[PDB]
C-alpha cells in the first residue's frame, strides 16, 4: 500500500565524489539525511546509503559499495535514489541494478542534472516502474517523491489490467 | 563451454561521449569493431552495442539505449564490456544490469580507467561472475578477454562444488 517498509537511497558516489576518494558534498549528504529522515520517521528503513561512512569517509571501496549497493538493491523495499549529475556512477549501476532487480524505483530527479541523465534514468522510467521526481529542495522533495512514492508503488505493485 | 553464443559489448556512453550529446572517439569504436569481429568470427552474437548508430550517431536516447541494453544485457550470453572511465555511465548501469540480471561478465578493464571505476567494476568481480581484462591494445584484448571470457565462463558455467 503506501507504507513503504524500506526505502533505498543513493547517491552518485564515485561521480559526485573524487574517482575513488573523498570529496562529497555536507550540503548533499545533510539532504540525504532530511529524506532519510522522514523515511526511517514514516516507516521507511533506508536502505543501501552509507550514512556513517558517508559523514566519516565515504566513497567506500568495491569490496562494500558494490556487496551492500546490491544487497540492499534487493534488500530495500522500494528503490529511492538522487541523480546528482554526472550521472551517478555508483546509483546508475544500482539504478540499473533496480532494472533487473525488478524492485520499485523512484529517483529524486536533479531538476536539470535528471536530464542530463535521461540515458539509463528515463529509459528506466520507461521500461520499468522508474517514477521520477525533480528536487529544488528536498524540503519539497521528500512530500514530491513520497506522493511519486506510493502512487508509482502502487501502480507497480497493484493490479495492471482490470480490476 | 568455450563457445560464446553472443557477446554483449558496451562502453562509457553518455560518459565517454557528451552528457546526450554526440563525440565518441573514431579509435574507440573501430576498435569494438575489431573485437566485435573476432566475436561475430568466432561465433559470438555481439549484443548491446548500436555500432551503426554508435558509427553515425551514437549516444543514442534512453527510450533506445535504456530497452536494447536491458533486453540486450538478459538477451546477450555474455556479459562483455569496455570501462572508459569516466565510469562507464551507460556501461556501469549495464553492468550492475548484468549483476542482478545473473548474465556472466567480463569487462576491458582500461589499464589506468579500470582503476578508476573500482567500484562496481571491481565490486563486481568479486559479487558476481565479473572478469577484469586489461587491454593496452584491443589486438591483445581479443585474446585476452576472450581467454578470461571462456575461463570466467567455464568457471561459472561448470560446477562450483565437488566434480
Amino acid at each position: 500500500k503506501a507504507g513503504v517498509r524500506s526505502v533505498f537511497l543513493a547517491g552518485p558516489f564515485m561521480g559526485l565524489v573524487n574517482p575513488e576518494t573523498n570529496s562529497m558534498p555536507s550540503a548533499e549528504q545533510l539532504p540525504f539525511l532530511t529524506l532519510i529522515e522522514h523515511f526511517e520517521k514514516q516507516g521507511l528503513e533506508v536502505f543501501n546509503a552509507h550514512r556513517r561512512e558517508a559523514w566519516g569517509a565515504q566513497v567506500l571501496t568495491p569490496e562494500e559499495c558494490t556487496p551492500l549497493d546490491q544487497l540492499e538493491i534487493r534488500k530495500a523495499d522500494v528503490f529511492v535514489a538522487i541523480p546528482g549529475i554526472p550521472p551517478s556512477p555508483g546509483t546508475h549501476v544500482e539504478i540499473g541494478w533496480a532494472s533487473a532487480f525488478d524492485k520499485p524505483i523512484v529517483l529524486l530527479l536533479e531538476e536539470g542534472r535528471e536530464e542530463e541523465y535521461g540515458f539509463l534514468v528515463r529509459g528506466l522510467g520507461t521500461v520499468a516502474a522508474v517514477e521520477f521526481v525533480h528536487y529544488k529542495d528536498i524540503a519539497l522533495a521528500k512530500p514530491q517523491i513520497d506522493a511519486a512514492i506510493r502512487k508509482v508503488v502502487d501502480r507497480v505493485n497493484n493490479p495492471a489490467a482490470t480490476p
